């Protein structure tokens, strides 16, 4: 009865999926309906050269598949998904996740690190009490992102290669009877050593609080309270918003290095975490020390509830732009079913290649703007193959279901034949539409068109936000571009 949404995430130890529903009055606010997490462990898959293997790839798409049947158990549709460190940094990462899509018709898009950052902050304050001066560590298993903000969003952000199973697989642990401390102790100057340039930017200041999310940093907290007299966290519901001191932290790491591997799957808290512990805590000891923390905060909330933020952001900004005949076309295009996430960012697109056609001195007429909003619209809608007149609805629609080739053959009776100029408006608002669908291939709502300029005959192409599949989807659909508006080269 209300929108139901679905976004993943796909980390180097683990996957995690949110479905959730809008909460009423548009106001950018959801209502969690279910979660998940999948054990991926992609940084156990990749090989010497960094690759993923083929059995990331199988655990991988299984991963997706997962998440992809669960969407459709609440009519969520479509799952937007993003990757970070083991795709990001992989060689082989794209052809993997163009493999995945083919597989699961899910594509994990790599975002930077720092995009990770700013969402993994959002997600965070979407779960715990954020005050005017914040600094936030989330450790996964491949990277350590370090963001520092306000109350409502991040200003500056750090991504560095510290990620936990990264640094267990650097710093073998040896046999000796301190070769755990060696251990710990070689992890914290290599902490030191990257951290050192940088670290003002996130030091502690008067007033400045540190929060902390994701697994290691939850399951430490969890032991911490069972070592404090406190229940596990199963009990007490979460562990969200849970506090523990720097000096708990030092005393927890101390106990897991003095204790052989197979004890450490035997720790109160850590039970199914012992292949990584003691790196990722000596990572976490490491920073927060280095950054003048006495106590932090832990968060449920990581990168996957700031990308439902941001897209509801992104849907309701979008929405409120819009003209009483244009939004009646966003409720028609969701009454049929359609992803408004993606019909907003092609929108949105289109508006941006067509104005600077026409900056460019291109010649269109009056209502030419109106009819690509709508079709951009509608262009997904499977039922047509409320403000608008005649002419122009069935330029909509033939504008919306463009192919070279007419489904009416033009011998056979109904083949719509509008005017001349009107069979010439189609085709030139049609080849805008194609480019911008392309630019949102991906489903990120990321991309943006930064610079269109005429090269010679042709046009170049600057946009950012764009991952492979929608740059090899841009050069794909563009054929229509290029018979109207002249060759296309895209770029960055
Ligand atoms: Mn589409």
């Amino acid at each position: 009865s209300h929108m139901r949404v679905a976004v993943a995430d796909v980390g180097t130890n683990s996957s995690h999926l949110l479905i959730a529903e809008a909460l009423p009055g548009d106001a950018g606010g959801f209502r969690v309906i279910d979660t998940l997490k999948d054990r991926t462990r992609l940084g156990e898959c990749l090989d010497t050269r960094g690759e993923l293997t083929p059995e990331g790839e199988e655990r991988l798409a299984s991963a997706l598949t997962r998440f992809r049947e669960l969407a459709a158990s609440a009519g969520a549709g479509d799952v937007r998904v993003y990757a970070t460190s083991a795709l990001r940094e992989a060689p082989n990462g794209a052809e993997v996740a163009e493999r995945v899509r083919q597989r699961t018709g899910l594509y994990p898009a790599v975002i930077s690190g720092v995009r990770e950052g700013e969402l993994t902050y959002l997600g965070v304050r979407e779960a715990v009490e954020l005050g005017p001066d914040n600094v936030l560590l989330d450790l996964g298993g491949g990277s350590l992102e370090f963001v520092r903000g306000a109350e409502e969003r991040a200003a500056d952000v750090l991504s560095l290669p510290l990620g936990a199973i990264r640094m267990t697989r650097a710093f073998p642990e040896g046999d000796g009877k301190n070769a755990g401390r060696d251990v710990a102790d070689a992890v914290a100057r290599q902490v030191r050593e990257l951290l050192r340039p940088h670290a003002g930017r996130f030091a502690a200041r008067p007033g400045t609080q540190f929060f902390l999310s994701s697994g290691t940093a939850e399951a430490a907290a969890d032991a911490i309270a069972q070592r404090r007299g406190g229940r596990p966290a199963e009990a007490a519901g979460g562990v969200n918003g849970e506090r523990f001191t720097l000096t708990e932290l030092a005393d927890l790491l101390a106990h897991v290095a003095r204790l052989r591997p197979a004890q450490r799957a035997r720790v109160p808290g850590l039970e199914r975490r012992g292949d990584t512990i003691l790196a990722a805590l000596s990572v976490l000891h490491a920073a927060l020390d280095a950054l003048g923390a006495r106590e932090v905060t832990v968060s449920e909330g990581a990168l996957r509830e700031g990308m439902l933020i941001e897209e509801l952001a992104q849907v309701q900004t979008f929405s409120l732009a819009l003209s009483t005949r244009q939004r009646s076309v966003l409720a028609t295009a969701g009454r049929f079913g359609v992803n408004l996430s993606h019909a907003g960012q092609v929108a949105e697109l289109s508006r941006e290649l067509f104005d600077r056609l026409l900056a460019a001195g291109e010649t269109f007429p009056p209502p030419a703007r109106s009819l690509l909003t709508a079709a951009a619209v509608l262009h997904e809608a499977g039922q047509i193959v409320r403000g608008f007149g005649p002419q122009d609805i069935e330029l909509i629609a033939q504008i919306a279901r463009y192919h070279r080739k007419s489904l009416p053959k033009p011998s056979h009776p109904d083949y719509v034949a509008l005017a001349p100029a009107d069979r010439a408006l189609v085709a030139r608002l049609a080849g805008i539409l194609r480019v911008a669908d392309g630019l949102d291939r991906a489903h990120t709502g990321l991309a943006r068109v930064d610079d269109l300029r005429r090269q010679g005959q042709g046009w170049q192409l600057r946009v950012s936000g764009v991952t492979p599949l929608d740059l090899a989807g841009v050069g794909e659909k563009g054929d229509l571009w290029a018979r109207e508006f002249g060759p296309l080269s895209v770029q960055n």
